[PDB]
């Protein structure tokens, strides 16, 4: 028993972390069979990062302009070039610990764990969520960027995030490891901001169902509701529309707990509309939206890797 | 900028992650070096559960009653031997991912991460902090004895925790590497049950050290106060005493943030008076005491966002 906000083990990236340097910029690089993957913004100059014409400034780039650190040994970049908003520098050795991978591009809602690197060594993980602003709430310091974010299933490893900039608020924006951006966002120096964001309200249900698992049952009543109505209360709280989809997907957790996602809708309508009354849910003073159903059930059954 | 509960990369405790059995019994062991360490109720029996001794029950084992699995390689044990509540099972292999370590005894207030795993399989890593009534609150399935709480400041793996047994209030007792256990748990099914715990005082002022450093006043205020009156107060919320020690492991944040520590005990004070009236400190709605002075050093940046 017992509930935590739980990442995966990250030995398999770790053994993927470099460090890439071009010019006065040092970043954080993956580095899988004989390619890089890293943010092209580290060919930028400050002064190029208010406008940068990144076609021009990889042209006038070559192989030499790259360095790239593996641990102690330098590996040779023999080859360059740009997929969206990543760099690829193809080096002369293979890694021999590159797991079996994807490249994966996750939706809002759903979560992964991050490895926060700096000058190509693993620093940390932690657990984070896409936010539907398409946002991360990291914890990234100067450095950070080229960092990634991943699930793991069995063996293999999906990438979903690559970590590119920090925003005003303090959140934080990437891309795939295709290049593409999560978000409206840009890799320039401009006027930039988070949207206003909502709550992921099929995890906070998830996580409602983690509480009844663990013995926490003050919140449950006896009524029950319809989507339609619970969604007029959604949009007043600023949570996310509940779709059939999400009802299916808590299938699982209803069953197990005997408490239907609408009866547990009809928990969070009154949690939303009357407040916790100075009582916590698994140790929180606030609803939490950061764990998934698969969370859930995952570290409600013990699944490894 | 952000604040989250951060573990240690978990990779170089993954490649010592072993499944040990005995009889029935399928737990998770810690390969260094030749030598594998594991919880020692992994020869208790069913009927053995109340009142084991573990002397009586270890000398009728062989090696070959011990079978340790490396991922798919079985390992052959050459020798054994109880240390407290740890048995250590000689293997003819030395782990060759075995990363340079050390064993350390850990204070309550002091946090570590966890490996979670089961059948020798890694399953997920968090962060955890020694109450100070000697339990962790862990996230722990069946399987899980012998998953182990660890640090990796400057690449030394300082492991610190390994995990025996579950508490009726859902917490988690351990020992330390050298089979002592943390607190006055016994490994016996016995009603044992963990005390009155307490909130680990050091660790809020550090985090709130971390909202300051991050950009966040608004708690502060313009009192200061003594320590003794602070902890009279504090005590009366189920505090635990802020001793001379704490204060002086809490200079630097004051350093760098330009608030006397005594200064942060007298907003801590009206925190616990006045609630937050619906604000948060990093993301939080309660005051969060498993970070301490050494975690927010290590993950807040050294420039305050004034
Ligand atoms: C023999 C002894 C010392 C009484 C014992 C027995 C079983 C286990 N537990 C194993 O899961 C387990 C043991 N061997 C393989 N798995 C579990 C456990 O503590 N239940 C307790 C139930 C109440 C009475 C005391 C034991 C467990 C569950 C969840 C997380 N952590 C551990 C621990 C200790
Ligand atoms: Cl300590
Ligand atoms: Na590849
Ligand atoms: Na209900």
């Amino acid at each position: 028993s017992g509930f935590r906000k739980m990442a995966f083990p990250s030995g398999k990236v770790e053994g993927c972390m470099v460090q890439v340097t071009c010019g006065t910029t040092t970043l954080n690089g993956l580095w899988l069979d004989d390619v890089v993957y890293c943010p092209r913004h580290v060919i930028c100059t400050s002064e190029d990062m208010l406008n940068p014409n990144y076609e021009d400034l990889l042209i006038r780039k070559s192989n030499h302009n790259f360095l790239v650190q593996a641990g102690n040994v330098q590996l040779r970049v023999i080859g360059h070039s740009m997929q969206n908003c990543v760099l690829k520098l193809k080096v002369d050795t293979a890694n021999p610990k590159t797991p079996k991978y994807k490249f994966v591009r996750i939706q809002p809602g759903q979560t992964f764990s991050v490895l926060a690197c700096y000058n190509g060594s693993p620093s940390g993980v932690y657990q984070c969520a896409m936010r539907p602003n398409f946002t991360i709430k990291g914890s990234f310091l100067n450095g950070s960027c080229g960092s990634v974010g991943f699930n793991i299933d069995y063996d293999c490893v999906s990438f979903c995030y690559m970590h590119h900039m920090e925003l005003p608020t303090g959140v934080h924006a990437g891309t795939d490891l295709e290049g593409n951006f999560y978000g409206p966002f840009v890799d320039r120096q401009t006027a930039q901001a988070a949207g206003t964001d909502t709550t992921i309200t099929v995890n906070v249900l998830a996580w409602l169902y983690a509480a009844v698992i663990n013995g926490d049952r003050w919140f449950l009543n006896r009524f029950t509701t319809t989507l339609n109505d619970f969604n007029l209360v959604a949009m007043k709280y600023n949570y996310e529309p509940l779709t059939q989809d999400h009802v299916d997907i808590l299938g699982p957790l209803s069953a197990q707990t005997g408490i239907a996602v609408l009866d547990m809708c009809a928990s969070l309508k009154e949690l939303l509309q009357n407040g916790m009354n100075g009582r916590t849910i698994l140790g929180s003073a606030l609803l939490e939206d950061e764990f998934t159903p698969f969370d859930v059930v995952r570290q409600c059954s013990g699944v490894t890797f």
